[PDB]
């Protein structure tokens, strides 16, 4: 009777060793992973790369009519006959000046690049930038870099780019930061006479923190900063830490792109848009690196605007952007104060030559810090490795029936006898 | 002197092994979890429900005779003896309006409903809606459902009720999402001459971004957005699983609500709500769903207000919500942008035959998107399961006295002789 | 040859034993901690303390000759030489007031300066209400930070009990309508130190527990808006080392009852003040002397920039393992309506463009009745390591803690 219950102890202590040792088996191989955050104090941050644009392409006093003879129907000024829309709401200075560049009588077309239009006709940071200061010393127009984005003629703030080093900061707080006062050139801005896609009511910047490592992609990954107001940006620093499969889904390799140095997903989706257009219309576009030839506005219109948007809706499995193990990415919160007071209207309108009403629909501060000298840091852990696992069966293996794997090879050792 | 010493070691490993194996034993009996955050790109994101009110409840000029001799009082149009208060900083002909419809003499009353003011009363979607476009694609007035909030007759694009299927982003940014151009309507603003308790001096609208699985909760859950600019909202979509007891605190039942098919914490809240006043009561207001009676005016003034204060106080403990376990949240970063510039300020005149000052205090656009096609997870994941137990205990019960479980057996087995 | 293979298993058998064993000692020895995420809900919330400064330092009109002599250099408006600056847009009265209160023919304490000079909240709140209930401007108490006299509501401070919401949503919270007095602003003629173009105020949400820090963890609020604080409560526990880095004993500070990292860091500065100037500026606390004018020009200031630059290992202020943080997101609503401007002009006796540029209105509040728990939790501890190294000991050879001391009787016998 004794062998009998010392039977069914065995038996069913073997069934549950069976269950809970898959158990623990199965869980390894989901190979789980779980966070640890931590904060992480310092005594300084590297300052981030600040892109910011003007909500208006291409300056109105600075086209001429060679630039509407090639591209005036992709700048929307006229239309695909060569004359002007609907004049409703046209000042006649300005509609008259515009009727004069669209003459085309015995015109000679020049030779026309995108690159030159935008380049010359965008609005210059010497014009915009009325102040700036970084940690409450002043900044120059060449800590700018010219960088075209699908917004125009763009400028990055510590950029690092071209062997200069990237600023530090030292303290938090809204002082000591970059503290750009600027002019968004709103009497510069296209007229809209007529209804179109390409019509906007919008007026001011629009702005993108991100790091020195990737990119501006200022069309989807920027926020709007309105005239008349400081805005306040609170930055705080993440440092971010991936798993590579099977763990999680990271770019694990480098995989450098021929156009960046540092791989990001913002450069692998840019580059993949670049390699497509390229393939698709034997032209690449304003904002694209490399050294392809840039599109002409026939190109423009024909070719290289359906080629992106049939990119983008007929398949995502063309462009698959992983994200790289190790991101730095910036938060941010915003904050806005009335810009200029009453005891300054006149002294901001006197000191830039401007009428008050000017200087209260034209002007933007921007004050961009972190609020204070610490960082985040988020890390994806594995939660279960091999020694881990071992240890488990171990443990349970000598729990139920107290083997190991001695014991089983002495039990093969009798199979392979028998 | 051999066997002293192995008695020392023998006692001093099995104490160890009991304080040790009881102390995993409480670890797994506090069943602890953590958290797995974890960011997924994807190809395509399903647009959410995004629900939006104008902060003025009713329109002024829609507001009729028996309306104010029902809800005058209610609507604070009138006092408590049915006069209009102090005309101090009237205008001459807004108060002549109100002066004329608060009469009240020969006149015979007509039937009045609560809802029906506020359905013909509100502001209509079909005058405020200026421009819509999802996708770079125009969208109606028609795509937008009416809701009855406690802020009035609110609108719901892609509400995906009544057999809608709901929409998706395939692109992210600033262009590829909701965007419309509204007129607030100012000047439909019920005046304010006297001062009163609901008395508001804001001009604008309310937003409330949200999954199409939970009804709008504008009052407590919304954002604002005022006229004269381009308000930009960056959403990011976060996909949240949390753990039943004994872990946490989540609905492990279906929780079948008469009023909504899906269970959501705010569904819970009205639901309470709404319960709590057809029981006190007998009456709904218009926020309310189900098939109550409405409340009159006299009723919304001698019953329902009182009823819902003292719900908040004397009866917290008896609304309890539980969260539910798989929740999809929208997180949103607000920036604004000037409208509109001066090159296009004149041509918005003209277009809806506006003065450029009426443009300036009434027109605001909403730019509604997601900032990139990617959704963060956020898991509670059980920390300590019963097979790390077992194998724990059994890993320290061998180390220390190398037995097993057929060793207490046995040594069961020989106490039992 | 069984044996052979055997005896190689057994080596085998223990190698792998061995780098598994190590392998979990060194990461028991990292003392690792993952972070666990959870969201509590309660019936009632604690409100927090809101501390706010208009972004103007002292307002113009309070202004006496006496205070321009003494103060004059450092209020930016004399010059070095006792003497106006540049005449360019400058309003004929204030000019010729501060000629007047500059005749300087014929003809002092930082702290009564500000006190008296400061923007009054008598003045600046126009209507104030929590959970819907009226407020006093008694029940702010003043708090002197860089920015001047600013003002604390629900301090919590002097035993007075912190104020509790029991539900969420834009009207269960504060709620104050403000005037910024911008005609009181001080008039910018030239460029200054302290010369701003900026109008409105400045807020910072805090837990009582913790000191105003409003020059560096505030935001900005804008006047002719109603902007919205939606709060989050967040509960945040950290490890002491060897796990992770915070302050596991308070020692609690003379100034402040609970220890904070803000309360830690102007600590630092005070005693650096008073050690290199024998002097503390006005924002400090204690019984301390405070800065004269002239003090403040050659000593104080740089005395605090040079104690931001030269040394920053200096002030190391380590932080707490309990931490009580306000998430907070902003929105906006034009004030006032159309409907509303002749009423508010009328009521507070002032034009409609002054209501334009002067009213705000804050609605601080609490987006939900819950809040969240962010806990570092252990990762490993030694009854897992010591359940891990048995467990495997126990696969790998099957031996325990008993054989090898046995192991060590045979060895010493033979
Ligand atoms: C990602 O970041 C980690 C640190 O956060 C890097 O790890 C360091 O790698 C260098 C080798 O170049 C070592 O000298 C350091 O000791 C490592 N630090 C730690 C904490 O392990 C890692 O190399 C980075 N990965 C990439 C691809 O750049
Ligand atoms: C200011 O600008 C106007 C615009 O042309 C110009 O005529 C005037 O001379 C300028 N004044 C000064 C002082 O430069
Ligand atoms: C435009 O509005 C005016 C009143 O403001 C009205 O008289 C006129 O008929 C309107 N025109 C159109 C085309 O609607
Ligand atoms: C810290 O806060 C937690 C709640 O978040 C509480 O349980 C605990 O008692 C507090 N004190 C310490 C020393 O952890
Ligand atoms: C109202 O404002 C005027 C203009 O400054 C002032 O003279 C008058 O005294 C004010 N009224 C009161 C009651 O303060
Ligand atoms: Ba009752
Ligand atoms: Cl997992
Ligand atoms: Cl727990
Ligand atoms: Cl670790």
């Amino acid at each position: 009777l004794k062998r009998v219950v010392w039977a069914l102890c065995f038996m069913g202590s073997l069934a549950l060793l069976a269950l809970v040792c898959t158990n623990r088996i199965q869980y390894y191989f989901l190979y789980p992973h779980v966070t640890k955050l931590d904060e992480v104090a310092a005594t300084r941050l590297t300052f981030p790369a600040v892109t910011f644009c003007n909500l208006n392409e291409f300056r109105f006093s600075r086209v001429t009519k060679n630039d509407l003879y090639h591209a005036g129907e992709l700048l929307a000024l006229l239309n695909n006959r060569y004359e002007i829309p609907d004049t409703q709401t046209a000042d006649e200075k300005q509609l008259e000046i515009l009727q004069d560049k669209a003459n085309f009588r015995n015109f000679k077309p020049k030779p026309f690049n995108m690159l030159e239009f935008y380049d010359r006709a965008g609005h210059d940071i010497r014009e915009m930038l009325l102040s700036c200061f970084f940690r409450g010393e002043q900044c120059s127009p060449e800590d700018f870099k010219v960088v075209f984005t699908r917004y125009g003629k763009c400028y990055t703030f510590n950029a690092g780019q071209d062997g200069k080093p990237r600023l530090i900061t030292m303290k938090g707080g809204t002082g000591n930061g970059l503290e750009i006062m600027l002019d968004i050139q709103q009497d510069e801005y296209l007229p809209v006479w007529g209804e179109t896609d390409e019509t906007s009511f919008e007026a001011g910047i629009k702005v993108q923190i991100h790091s020195q490592d990737e990119p501006p992609l200022i069309d989807q990954l920027g926020f709007g900063v309105a005239p008349g107001f400081q805005t306040f940006v609170s930055c705080q620093e993440q440092r971010l830490i991936y798993l590579p499969p099977p763990w999680g889904d990271c770019k694990a390799t480098t995989g450098d792109s021929e156009f960046y140095d540092t791989y990001s997903i913002t450069a692998c989706r840019i580059d993949c848009e670049t390699r497509y257009l390229v393939e698709n219309c034997n032209c690449r576009m304003v904002h694209m690196p490399g050294d392809a030839p840039y599109c002409t506005p026939e190109q423009y219109k024909e070719c290289a605007d359906p080629a992106l948007d049939f990119l983008v809706e007929k398949d995502n499995e063309y462009c698959v952007c992983e994200m790289p193990c190790n991101v730095t990415r910036y938060g941010k919160e915003l904050s806005m104060v009335k810009i200029p007071s009453k005891a300054s209207a006149k002294y901001l309108a006197k000191k830039y030559n401007k009428s008050e009403q000017y200087i209260g629909e034209n002007i933007l501060v921007l004050d961009i810090f972190f609020e204070a000298l610490n960082y985040e840091t988020i890390e994806q852990k594995k939660a279960y490795e091999v020694a881990g696992l071992l240890g488990d069966i171990g443990g349970q293996m000598g729990l139920f029936i107290g083997a190991s794997i001695l014991t089983v090879l002495e039990l093969f050792d009798y199979a392979y006898e028998v």
